[PDB]
Order: structure tokens, then sequence, then C-alpha cells
């Protein structure tokens, strides 16, 4: 049970401060910076929110040019990607930064790849080559969903050949990223609310483990487990708390982060399960997490109950796994989230087509435990 | 209550692994790899543990080649910063291997600035100029104190002016750290427990603070310490077993980490206050932390109470400020440390001589509470 770590994305944490843009946009990009600003749509949101024009007073504030690109969608586009190396050849752009979420932090990524690149950038995801450089890119996250804004991965949909894949590589790491809390407002109440499921089960994908000889770690990943607990119902009914929204978001960047989860092995049963019932009905992630991660620790509780026994015990106060159980139900539920499919109008009509698609051309899935087709249809029918 | 947060070293933890010396080596050295394997003294411990031989074993196995130098102290000397430079422009060193603990990976990183800059180094040291650049090194720590293996500090001292000096700049973070807590185990037993003690108190010094809004950091702080406090003790009296050491080294890690203290001001007094008990003792600095950090506490414990309820519920489990204390400790007791001053024949001769030279020029000294002189003195005075 060995392990490495490495980050050195920068951390610019906090509030009122819409100049460190600027600054460290000058500390990490060569000679005279002139930049790439890349957004989602035509700055449509950033803008209506206020970010655009604070972004642009900072880039004034310090003598930085800069060019703009937009058009991302949600799952975004080599399309686009082509088209933004192409302008980062020719304006000689130095540097790129994104403003917005996951889909544009992939997007900028992936223009950073090739702006320094001879050839052809799909090389890079289709494992041919193994980029040995980037520009290099800022991220201004707008939204504390799945922590690109730290990673390595690059996730870009090739529509043509309509087959999406990914890169992942020590360059990808964004040289900063800065993280404002007061972002979280604005955000819708449903999708505020998944978002702190993504945060929680995030962190009990990788509790959840067969591995030995963790309790430090154990106990990082409780102290936050435990705080998403605390938290996430109070900012639910008190938006614009900055205290509230601080210690959620940094939860997720935590939850993010090896240095916690260190050398344990995370099983993803119920990230796949929940993915097919998101491909087949139109459902939100971390709502689909609330609705399976319950069903699917019921029906693991006896591979290691002690560690369950653990996770109740630090985390909801209690030795119990079936009283655990439905306080964690309850919590969701105190987030605004029915806690059945029934609830969405899912019916068990394709609980068969979902298990299927699900372990693909594998026997099982899971590492926790082994779940084959029939044990996911029981999860299935424990979350009908 | 804003922060920024960077740290690239990169982590190598865990045990039988010890050809990754030779695979970062190639990683982080450009061209073809000659190196500087850097010791205190001759080898004498590094050789007589075994480290010395797999070292060069893994040097070996990967054609590196490699001068030695040696003849570290304690608190390393700038004599010998300038002799290591001479040899890395002499002999093109491209790379430099610390092998021990933080007074030769400090001589190291003053190394790696030299052997990149036209100038001299003090000037580095001297706040003249601002080093752009370095070599890079690679530690292989033997001992986990101070965390200098991932820090950006540096310590020297010019002995024929023998004004000793730091230098603290991103370029000093090591590429990377070998971390296994197999060397935990030929470590003395005073010398372990103080370096226990080192860790508690190093998240205690962040912990106990006058800031508000950190309750995710609190949580990760807490798990820290009450890890330190479990294993801590079972570490003692079962010094070869690779699980405590696990732990512990990887909490001493955690502790020098500022993603779990995060924009919360920490307090030296304890610190300031030990130093000067030996500069005119011989005692160890985890020792000293032991005898007078219960006495601040004791002395401090009316500031905010309720952030002094919180440390003792979390990890001693009782809401009662005294009888943690005391549990406190007892906890120290559990290592080896015998709690008072008059144990070690301290007197109270010079506590008015510590308690001016701790102030120097100011009239108060601390952050958490602000401490004359007389009050220095009744800490003491607890502590004797
Ligand atoms: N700060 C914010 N406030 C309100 N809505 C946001 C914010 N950030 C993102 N969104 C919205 O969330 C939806 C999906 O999130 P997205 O921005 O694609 O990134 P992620 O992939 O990290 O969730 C988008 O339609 C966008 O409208
Ligand atoms: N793995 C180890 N086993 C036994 N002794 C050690 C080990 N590492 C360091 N020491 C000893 O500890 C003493 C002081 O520690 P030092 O190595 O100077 O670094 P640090 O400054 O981090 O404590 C030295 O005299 C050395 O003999
Ligand atoms: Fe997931
Ligand atoms: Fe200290």
């Amino acid at each position: 049970d060995n392990f490495n770590y490495k980050n050195d994305t920068k951390i610019i944490f906090g509030k009122d401060n819409y100049s460190e843009i600027g600054k460290n946009i000058k500390i990490f990009s060569k000679k005279t910076p002139k930049i790439l600003l890349h957004y989602e749509a035509d700055g449509e949101l950033i803008k209506k929110l206020g970010i655009y024009e604070k972004v642009i007073s900072s880039l004034k504030e310090f003598d930085i040019e800069f060019i703009e690109l937009g058009g991302v969608v949600p799952n975004p586009r080599l399309s686009l990607v082509y088209e933004g190396i192409k302008i980062c050849k020719e304006e000689n752009i130095t540097f790129i930064l994104a403003v917005g979420g996951a889909s544009v932090i992939d997007s900028a990524k992936a223009i950073s790849l090739g702006a320094v690149d001879n050839g052809d950038v799909w090389d890079f995801f289709t494992a041919k080559r193994i980029p040995q450089d980037t520009l290099g890119i800022g991220v201004v996250l707008t939204i504390p969903g799945a922590g690109s804004e730290m990673s390595e991965s690059s996730i870009i949909t090739d529509e043509n050949k309509k087959q999406k894949a990914v890169c992942d590589t020590e360059v990808n790491f964004p040289k900063f990223a800065i993280l404002n809390p007061e972002v979280c407002y604005t955000i819708p109440d449903r999708l505020m609310a998944a978002g702190i499921v993504d945060i929680l089960s995030h962190l009990m994908e990788r509790y959840f483990t067969k591995s030995i000889d963790t309790a430090l770690s154990d106990s990082l990943i409780e102290a936050t487990m435990k705080i998403v607990i605390k938290y996430g119902p109070l900012l639910m009914k008190d938006r614009k708390n900055y205290n509230y929204c601080s210690q959620i978001m940094w939860a997720a960047t935590m939850a993010h982060n090896g240095m916690i989860a260190c050398g344990r092995v995370a099983d993803w049963a119920s990230h796949r399960i929940e993915h097919e019932i998101s491909g087949i009905y139109d459902l939100t992630h971390g709502i689909g997490m609330a609705i399976i991660f319950p069903a699917w620790m019921k029906y693991t509780k006896n591979i290691r109950p002690q560690i369950f026994e653990k996770f109740f015990k630090e985390v909801f106060n209690t030795v119990n796994i079936d009283e655990g159980i439905n306080k964690l139900e309850e919590f969701f539920k105190s987030l605004g989230i029915n806690l059945k499919l029934s609830d969405y109008g899912i019916t068990e009509e394709y609980f068969s087509l979902m298990a299927e698609k699900a372990l693909g051309n594998s026997e099982t899935l899971g590492r926790f435990m082994q779940l084959n087709k029939q044990d996911i249809i029981n999860i299935l029918n424990l979350a009908k």
C-alpha cells in the first residue's frame, strides 16, 4: 500500500481578490502576456454574474492583451479545440484563462496542449504520443464540481467520429485556480444539492475499501465527509452565506486531493450504475448518486461490516448500520432530494438493460464487492 | 481570511521501493544525469543503516554517474555550500540527492541555488536578490521532523560571520521526496518521542487561533492530532511496527501541509519560549514543547475558551479544559517524557533572562494571547 502524490496547481482561495487574475497571469506567462479568455457559449452566464467585467478589469489593471473564444458545449468538442489552437499559434497566445466549469476547463487544457505541439492533438487523447509541455492555463472556477481545476485530465469528444476520450498527464495541471465561494450563491437549488452529493460520494467511493492500515487517511476522509454532512444542509437553506459556502467549496477541493485518500482502492460501482440510469433518463449525476449509494451500501453491508460500523460511528455517531444508512438517507432528503427512482417515474423497465450496459464485456463490476448482472438489478430494486 | 497554496514536491511514500530513487532522478534531471550525493559527515549513519548501499544500487541500476560530498553539521555551514557549488559547476552536476535530515536537506537546497547562479549565494539569504531557478534536488528522508523535504526554506549559518539566516522561495521545493517509514525504526526512544511532540505541536500552534469560519480545517487538524495521540504511544512501545510508523510519518507530512491549516493565524509563543530554554540548557526541542505547551494553554485558557472546549472534546473526548489538559499531560508522559523542568534540573535561575531574550526588542509576544515579560515568567513557573 505505497503511493505517490503530485499536485502543482496553485490555489487562490477566497473573496474580493479579483486582482490575482492579472497578478497570476503575469507570474506564469512568459515575456509579455497575451491571453485567450475561454468560456461556454458567448459569456452569457459569466457576464450575467459579473465575473466577465471584473475579469476584464483585472487584465486592464495589468496591461494584458487578450482575444476571446467562446462556444463550449457541456461535453466539449474537438471541433473547437482545433479552432482555439489555430488562434494561439496565429496570435501568439502565451496563456489561457479558463473562466467557467469543468467542460471549459477541459477545453482550455486541450488547447494548452496543442498550442505547443507540432502535430495533431488527438494523438494525445488517442494514446499515440505523450505530450511533454503545454502553454499553461489559469482557471477561474464558477462551479465547485469534479475538480478539473486541479486535475490532470481533459475530457473531449470528436463529434464527427463522436468517439469521446481523455488524456491524463501531469502537464494538464493548471498553473493556478481562482476559487471564490461567492460563485456558489447564484447556483440553482437542485444543482447545488447534487454538487453536495458529488463531494460526499467522491469521498465515500474512496472510503469504502478493502485496504488496511489506513487510519490517518480514514480520519481525514471522515472529517471532510462529516463537514459535508453538517454544512450542506445549512448552505441549502442560507444560499448566500459565505462561511457555509467556504466550508463546502473547500471540502470539494480536498475531496479531490490524494493526500487524504492515499494508497487506497476506490470502488466505482455506484458511479457506473448511475452512469446508465443517466444514459437512458434525464437525471443529474448527484441526484442519482443519492438514490444508488444507499442501495449499494445496503447490498454491500456484509463485506467488511467493521468498516461500515466505523463509517457511521465517525460520521453519523452511531454503530448500527441500519440506523446510519437511514440517517444518510435523511440527510439526502434534507437537501431536497427524493430518495427513490419511482419518484422520478423511472421504472424497472430497463434495469436489465442498464445492468448489461454497466458491466459491458466484463462479468462482474466493483472492487469492494464484485457485483454481477443480477447483483446490479438487486441494487436497482433496492433503489426503486 | 483568504489564502494561497502551492506545493509541487513529489511524494514517494512507502517501502521496498528503492528503485524510485533512480527513476525519479531520471525524471527530473536534464540530458543524462550526473548527481551529487549529500549527507552529514562521512555516510556514517546512512551507511550503518543500509541506505547508502541501496541508494547506490539504485543509481547503478540506472546508469547514473555521481560524486559524493559529505561533512554536514547539524546546523549547516556556508563553508560547505561554497564547496558543493564549486563542484556542481566544475563537474557539471545536474541534480543533487539529499540523503538524510533537515540540515543536509537544507545544505542540498542551497547548493541547488548556487549551482545555477552567476553571483554569490548569500545574496539569496541576505535579502539582496531573489533566486529564479535551481538545478533541483531529490531527498531521501531518514527522519520525519520539520518537513524541510517539502518546504521552501533553507537554514544555513555563516560561521566566519556566525550570522545565521534563511531563504524562503518556491524554487527550493524538492522535485521529489522519498518517504519510507522503515527509517523510523532505528531512531532512539527519546528522539522518537520528541519528534512525535514536534508533530502534535506543529498542529496545535496552527489550531489555537483567533480566526473564525474554519470548521473544515478545524476537522482536519483535529483528525491528524487525534491520530498522533492514538498512535504515538503505540509506536513508542512497538518501534518496528510498519503501520504505526506509517500513520505517524504521514501525520508529520500532513502537519506540514497548508491544505489543512488554510488561512489561519499560527501562534509561535510556545516555540519562542522553548527556543530560549534550549539556548541556555542542553534540551531537545520536542521535549521542551511538552513541558511548555501545557503551561501555555493553562495560561491562555481564558482567551477563547470555546476553542479550547472544542480542542479537548474532539481530541481527548472531554469538555473540561482541566481534565483535558491533564490528559494531554498524561499522553506526554506515555512517551517517556517527564513533564517538568525541575525534572531536568532546570531552575528558575534564568526564567527572567529567558523571558527578556524571547521578547527581544518587542514588548509582547504571541498572537492568540499577547504575552509580556512577566506573563512568560508565569508560564515558566507553571512548567517548573
Ligand atoms: N456559479 C454558477 N452559478 C450558476 N450556475 C452555474 C455556475 N457555474 C455553472 N453553472 C451552471 O451549471 C450547469 C452545468 O455545470 P458546468 O458549468 O457544465 O460545469 P461542471 O461540469 O463542473 O458541472 C451549466 O448549465 C451552468 O449553467
Ligand atoms: N533514521 C534515523 N535513525 C536513527 N537516527 C537518525 C535517523 N535520522 C536522523 N537521525 C539522528 O537524529 C539526529 C538529529 O536529526 P537530524 O538528522 O539532524 O535532522 P532533523 O534536523 O530533521 O532532526 C542526528 O544526530 C542523527 O544521528
Ligand atoms: Fe463519482
Ligand atoms: Fe514548533
